[PDB]
């Protein structure tokens, strides 16, 4: 493991999310998404994309399409084609109504979660609210799709997690868990796994056929702030505000790597699509790729 390249300055404020699809996505306080271009060990900046009035608070890339997807504190989402650099679309969610994204499995539907407790499900080709998944709870600061497409989970800021079925729009189960804000959870590669992460600094591993608790992994000083899984489905990767990037094995349930040298806290976290890169983002502005085995 090790740093493989940093780009200071990514952004003019705190960057709070990321995405890897050869493309990275960042979305930063500064109102911009940056498209990145990851190629021969190199990352350089392809577009620079204007829309929004305020700072970008999550965004996404598609799987299948060449399309990525930003929602901002300005109440709209806005799909982008990263082919021409260019905005398809852009859609009123409403006043905090659109806090962090992800495309589903598909990329035919657009979610994100809600101050209200909602889970709003949106059509990419429609531009319009196709669905809504209520919690009945509290502001919702994360939410995750099943790759299988099963399911989607999604963290409160009361630390309620909920699994609700896609197919029939039904809440599934709903965990006590945390009694902190969970700012990011993820599903592992194979779907049986729900990985949450929490402002009390434990991440949580769970098991989703049987929605109980697997374990608990203790490892940051302070919130943590995302989650993301290794392809190779035996990895995940944790970013905090205690300014760590940490590595771990699901498995053994153990830290194999931490990574120190951010100044400020780190918000985004993913693996690249062989689980050979992983990208950081952060407060600091800086976007870093390390490199593992």
């Amino acid at each position: 493991y090790g740093i493989l390249f940093k780009q200071e300055q990514a952004h003019d404020d705190a960057i709070w999310s990321v995405a890897w699809g050869e493309t990275v996505v960042t979305g930063s306080l500064d109102d911009l998404v940056k498209v990145w271009k990851w190629r021969d060990e190199r990352l350089d900046l392809q577009w620079s994309l204007e829309g929004h009035q305020l700072g970008v608070v999550s965004v996404d890339i598609s799987h299948t399409l060449p399309i990525a997807a930003s929602s901002s504190l300005d109440a709209h989402i806005r799909l982008w084609d990263l082919e021409n650099g260019k905005q398809i679309k852009s859609i009123d969610a409403g006043p905090v109504d659109a806090w962090t994204l992800a495309f589903s499995p598909d990329s035919q539907y657009l979610a994100t979660g809600t101050h209200v407790g909602k889970v709003n499900i949106f059509g990419v080709e429609s531009g319009k609210k196709e669905y809504s998944l209520d919690t009945r709870g509290k502001f919702i600061l994360s939410i995750a799709y099943s790759p299988d497409g099963k399911y989607l989970a999604s963290g409160a800021i009361d630390g309620i997690i909920n699994i609700f079925d896609i197919a029939t729009g039904k809440l599934l189960h709903t965990l006590e868990g945390h009694a902190m804000p969970i700012r990011s959870l993820t599903f592992s590669p194979d779907s049986q796994l729900l990985v949450t992460a929490s402002d009390d600094g434990y991440i949580k591993i769970y098991d989703v056929q049987h929605a109980n608790l697997a374990g608990t992994l203790s490892g940051h000083a302070s919130w943590v702030l995302n989650v993301a899984f290794c392809p190779d489905d035996t990895h995940f990767v944790s970013s905090s505000s205690d300014k760590s990037v940490k590595v771990w094995d699901v498995g053994t349930r153990t830290c194999v790597h931490t990574f120190f040298d951010h100044q400020d806290q780190v918000w985004g976290v993913k693996y690249n699509g062989n689980g050979s890169k992983i990208v950081s983002v952060g407060d600091d502005q800086e976007i870093h790729i390390y490199d593992c085995p």
